[PDB]
């Protein structure tokens, strides 16, 4: 937000947040011709300017127009910025939550992974700004029933957010579960249950201390007994996965775990 911009900004923030669509869109749109005279159309503030307003019709749900201003943002920031700038990977990502919010996702994807590909360019491939990226491109593509995309994504973004970050990590364990949802979706269950699986056996080695031979994770002492806020969802999921096994008596174990841990 620029010194000269930044007056303005905060009254329309308030004339927003108080419902006068009336008020705030003329402030906007008449503070742009304003500067559209001064230094240009393909000045970078015009383009702020652009995307303040865009905000604007986004906040009271016309998202049509929204995405019109965003576009045109977008293409001053291509201008003088450049094609591969952050500030233009920013005004790819805003105008992608607008066609997801529209419902447009095979229109959302592009831009996302120009956002992405600037991101990995800046950033670098490993950085975590990237896995955020990566899961949120992942979730594009799984509203596109795209499974096999949306698979890739998931395990690029826990490349980065395991090895980067450390164990017990809400990212690693969160991308973890989302992959392992993934898995099910297209009949992958070993898989899903591998994963449902480690969630816990570190969620145990976290407040057990370590796993013994004698001390060992819920989802062993329940296939044995056969014979993290993320992770009560593990526990539903692993449970309802001994389900469909006919795992019963392992089953129950995890699904009176869960009932009992809140």
């Amino acid at each position: 937000i620029p010194a000269r911009l930044r007056t303005l900004h905060n009254l329309v923030i308030q004339y927003a947040s108080q419902g006068r669509y009336e008020v705030a869109v003329p402030l906007c749109k008449q503070a742009l011709e304003d500067l559209e005279k001064t230094s240009g159309h393909d000045h970078p503030d015009v383009a702020t300017m652009l995307n303040i307003l865009a905000l604007v019709y986004r906040d009271q749900n016309k998202y049509k127009d929204a995405a019109h201003l965003l576009n045109d943002a977008l293409a001053i920031r291509e201008k003088t910025l450049g094609k591969d700038h952050p500030a233009v990977a920013a005004t790819l990502n805003n105008l992608a939550v607008l066609y997801g919010k529209r419902g447009k996702y095979k229109e959302a994807e592009p831009l996302c992974k120009r956002a992405l590909e600037i991101r990995e360019k800046v950033l670098g491939k490993f950085h975590p700004d990237v896995a955020k990226q990566l899961s949120n491109l992942a979730l594009l593509c799984q509203n596109q029933g795209k499974a096999e995309e949306v698979e890739y994504y998931y395990r690029r973004a826990l490349e980065i957010y395991a090895t980067r970050l450390g164990p017990d990590d809400p990212n690693v364990a969160k991308t973890k579960n989302n992959l392992a949802s993934c898995y099910l979706k297209q009949g992958k269950y070993q898989d899903a249950e591998t994963l449902y699986k480690e969630i816990l056996t570190r969620a145990h080695e976290k407040e057990f201390g370590s796993v013994n031979g004698e001390n060992k994770p819920i989802w062993m002492h329940a296939e044995e007994r056969e014979e993290s806020p993320t992770v009560n969802t593990t526990l539903r999921s692993l449970g309802a996965l001994y389900r469909r096994q006919g795992k019963l008596e392992a089953a129950h174990t995890l699904e009176d775990c869960a009932s009992r841990s809140r």
